[PDB]
C-alpha cells in the first residue's frame, strides 16, 4: 500500500 521505507506512525 505504501512506498518502501515508510512505516507505522
Amino acid at each position: 500500500k505504501r512506498p518502501p521505507g515508510f512505516s507505522p506512525f
